[PDB]
């Protein structure tokens, strides 16, 4: 028995590639979701039993585990199309910290440098929904995966304010947090250079 | 006057493309080397007066200035051929934290999350030339740009412990932090797309 973490934030086409991979070598596979917030907090729980977390966020090094880069995924900061800083000049990218954000919140209460807040407005939610919700009644803004808000974008409900501080959208590595236990075992490296391979085509 | 500040870590190409594109505004353009871990300790010392940092290292807010994305580079993490981790197996990567690191130094003796070395075995440096002399040594191993080893890798001086971490190499942003006064100025804005559309046909 596998259990692999994936989060919220993980595009579901490589949650496809991942899930599938697996199937070939491993018998049975317990895929979960978590906020990209409680991702790490969750493997830490050792009743948790979690021997793969496919996360974006980012701590150092953690007991019974090692880090290694999957791949890249997109992520924009999205506004209501009428909201104050829709203009998205380069003094909005600094009045950010002014307005209203809608971050994920922690189970933990604890955020990591990359998922903490950056305003001292700050609207909690749990998940992407939540957050796109709230942007989309122009309550703040957020910062939410690519996969989330391509729909909203081409529709024109939802605006991008990021492409000052980043063109093309913020890059985020995937990162893919094993037991250390598998490190040895070749089930897992066929897995690792099978999922970026195929992740790697998509790119 | 306009004071620019470049990471030893930033390829010198980048250095060309930051440099020319400046003076097609700006008549006076001081350029100035510094080592990644001391980057943002300059910035912050007032007297310093530095209008704009080119750096890897990451700190979310700082006093005056505003931060944004330049573009994308490589690193690598080098052994001695001969050095034990060689075959650069899964297990090595976990040992890392084993083996004698040959670190870049901080006049702050403090260091970033990024910019701290991973293991308890720590020899400190001022620059990446002293770091490779006694990674060519064997001495220890270390993590240094793309553009400072190419030289040695291809004449086999020295061999990559990093591809099952990343493979390809360590991607890393090249930030831009900028005196918040900048933001309005044109002569600015006209610098970061042309750097940027420069620095991405390079890419
Ligand atoms: C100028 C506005 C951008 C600064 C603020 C940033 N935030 C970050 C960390 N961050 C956070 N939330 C995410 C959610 C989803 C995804 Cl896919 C990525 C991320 C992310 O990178 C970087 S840059
Ligand atoms: C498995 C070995 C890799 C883990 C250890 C890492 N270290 C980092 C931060 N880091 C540090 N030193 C640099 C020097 C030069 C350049 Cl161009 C980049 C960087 C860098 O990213 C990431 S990954």
């Amino acid at each position: 028995n596998l259990r692999v973490l994936l989060d919220t934030a993980i595009p579901p086409s490589f949650c496809d590639t991942v899930s599938s991979v697996l199937l070939d070598d491993f018998n049975m596979v317990s895929l979960i979701r978590t906020s990209p917030a409680d991702s790490l907090a969750t493997i830490k729980q050792d009743n948790a039993e979690i021997d793969i977390a496919i996360t974006i966020d980012e701590e150092l090094k953690i007991s019974r585990f090692n880090q290694c880069v999957l791949g890249y995924t997109k992520a924009f900061v999205v506004a209501h199309p009428q909201h104050p800083l829709c203009n998205a000049s380069l003094h909005s990218i600094a009045s950010l910290a002014n307005y209203r954000q809608i971050s994920l919140g922690s189970r933990s209460g604890q955020h990591s440098n990359l998922l903490r807040p950056v305003s001292d407005k700050v609207l909690f939610v749990e998940n992407f929904d939540d957050m796109l919700r709230l942007v989309e009644a122009g309550v703040g803004w957020g910062i939410a995966p690519h996969y989330f808000v391509e729909e909203r974008l081409r529709n024109g409900t939802l605006a991008v304010l990021s492409e000052l501080y980043e063109p093309g959208g913020i890059d985020t590595k995937v990162y893919c947090y094993y037991n250390t236990a598998l490190e040895s075992e070749r089930s897992f490296l066929r897995f690792l250079e099978s999922a970026r391979q195929r992740l790697r085509e998509l790119g």
